[PDB]
Order: structure tokens, then sequence, then C-alpha cells
């Protein structure tokens, strides 16, 4: 089984701009057919946005077996996504959290709810603790080396933890771990703004 | 007349062949700042005479394509998957082994408790967001300043943002709880 090879190209479900299709590799098609999802011919046909013909299902089965693959789980909106588009969606969400999440207004509002000056050393220490533990957590997700798109990198994480992050990448088509890092960026920017804000209170 | 249904849109992310009601309120939010969608882009969103049909009424991301009902559904499925599929127990067993000083378990336990507390205050604020979305026009409980900032973030994500952030912090919170269970079994040795 040659997994670097391109199976097909798929227009995006979330494109507003006439200007790309995403490449889907044999590796990706094999990730969809294997556990934990074990997609069938009908669902794989929708992911690949194939025209649902009566020929189409035998045609796809023929295309699959020629390259050494053959044919349930809870289907979500994420199940519809090719890995290219899942990764792109996570990247846009990441960009929006960094640039548009009102981390400053949120810190001003939540700091003002803890304006007892005895509760000030306490809050500074809890903010610093939260920042640290969130970094450890996003550092682990950045060490994820699950195969996605054309990449099949070598693991740095121990096999056990890697296989648990691999399970969560497979059920989310690669959206999960980067969407969580996107959300923890908004939390980290709030904590940073809350610390700057605490230090203005201290005066 | 915000509550009026303007059309029904098939889901961009459905696999089951077996539709989302878009209201006039929602078309208005797309035409108004911060996005000021033109008729071309609004066309894409509604998946289609439009200028007449309306008359009486920022950078594009993958989120710009979504009707509110699908954006909220996608956030909801992400939430479900973070809650039920994120490996919180294995992540906490790995991170308890990497970052716990065995000469000061108490320092790591206090930092976990603190993190759980501050994450809760943060997701409690996002749950107090009363931004119009779909056919709801609820009444705000937050002061206008912070409600206006939260509304901007909902308008540019089509209602995906706040719930998607809460879905992610559920994975973090489940990790923290598994990690505290883990700290206690280290104290028992």
């Amino acid at each position: 089984v040659n997994t670097g090879e391109v199976f097909c190209s798929v227009p995006g479900r979330l494109s507003l701009l006439s200007s790309s299709k995403y490449k889907v590799t044999v590796g990706e098609v094999q990730r969809r057919l294997s556990p934990p999802e074990c997609l069938n011919a009908s669902l794989l046909g929708g992911v690949l946005r194939r025209a649902k013909s009566k020929n189409g299902g035998r045609s796809l089965r023929e295309r699959l077996e020629k390259i050494g693959l053959n044919l349930a789980a809870n289907v979500t909106l994420l199940t519809s996504l090719v890995e290219g588009e899942a990764v792109h969606l996570a990247r846009d969400f990441g960009y929006i959290c960094e640039t548009e999440f009102p981390a400053k207004a949120v810190s001003e509002y939540l700091n003002r709810q803890h304006t007892d000056p005895s509760d000030l050393h306490s809050r500074k220490n809890m903010l610093l603790a939260t920042k640290q533990l969130c970094k450890e957590f996003t550092d682990l997700l950045a060490q994820d080396r699950t195969p996605i798109g054309n990449s099949r990198p070598s693991p740095i994480l121990e096999p056990g933890i890697q296989s648990c992050l691999t399970h969560f990448s497979l059920i989310t088509h690669g959206f999960g771990a980067p969407a969580i890092c996107a959300a923890l960026t908004a939390l980290q920017n709030y904590l940073t703004e809350a610390l700057k804000g605490m230090d203005k209170m201290f005066l």
C-alpha cells in the first residue's frame, strides 16, 4: 500500500472563493476505512464528494481494491471533512482566537470581580499557575506526530500517549488537537492581559 | 421584523442526505458590521433577485461560509467529541509523570486546583454571553462594554467562537480532574 499517492482532489465544503481543491492521499482514505471510524462506501463517497451513482459504489470499491484497501461509528459534522479542510478550519479558528478574541476586555471585567486587595497576591499566583499548566498541556499537543495529509512523521512521544492522541486526531480528521490549541491561545491571551491588569491594580 | 424566516439552507457539512432556517435577523447580522458581506458572499452563505428580495434591508475565513444553525451545531459536535473522546486520563497520567516534583506533590496539586478555578470563571463568563444568534434575541445580563466585545467575536465566527472555546476547555477541565485523581494516588504512596 503506497500512502503518499494521491487518490483524488475534493472541492472544499466551506469555500466561498471560486479560487483550491484539497488533495486526498491513499493514506487519508486508509485512515477513514480503518478504526476507529471504519467508514463504509456510502460515507466515504460523501467525504470524497463523489456523485452518488449506482455504478459509483462499485466504481469506488474497484478503485479502492486496486491499491490494496477494502471495506460503524457515530457520524458528526467533522466526519464530512477532508483532512486538508479540517486543518485549514482549525488554522482559521486559531487565527481568529489570536487576532479577534477580546482578551483585554475579558481580563478587565474578570479582574474587577476580585478587587479585594487581600485577594490580590492570591489571584496573581493563580493566574501564573493557570498559564504554566496550560503551556504544559499545549506543549504535549504540539508533540503529537499523528499522520495527517501527506505527512507520516516519526514519533517523539512514547507509543501509548501517541496512540491516544492518534485516536482523537482520527475521529476529528485532524481538527481536534489544533482546535484545542486555538481555544487555549484565547485563554493564554486573557491570562497575560489579566496579569498586566493585576500589576496596574498593585498601584 | 427580525424573527421572520428568510429561507432554508442545506448543510455544507451533512453526510446523511436526509436543512437550517436562516432568519432576517441573521441576514442583517451578515450585512452589518463587522463583516458587511456584499451580495456575492451572502449568495455563497445562502447557497443560491437577492437585492430585490432584501428590499426591506473583514477578511473571509472558512467560518464565513456557515449559517448560524450549522456553526452552533459544529461547535456542539466538537463539544460532544471533546467530552467523550479526548483521552483525559492518559494525558493526565503522562503529564503527572513529566511535571510532578516527587519532593513537592502539594505544589502541583495547588496549581491544578487554581487552573480548574480560573478556567471555570472564564467559561462562566462565556456562558453569560447573550448575543443574538438564530431566532433568539435574549436580554443581556453582562454590562454593555464586555457584551459588545463578546458580540463582535460571535458575529465574526457566526456563533461558533464562544461554544468552540468552551468545548476545548472541557477537554482541559477533564484532564485537570483526571490529574487531581492521579495526584491523590501518588499521596497514597
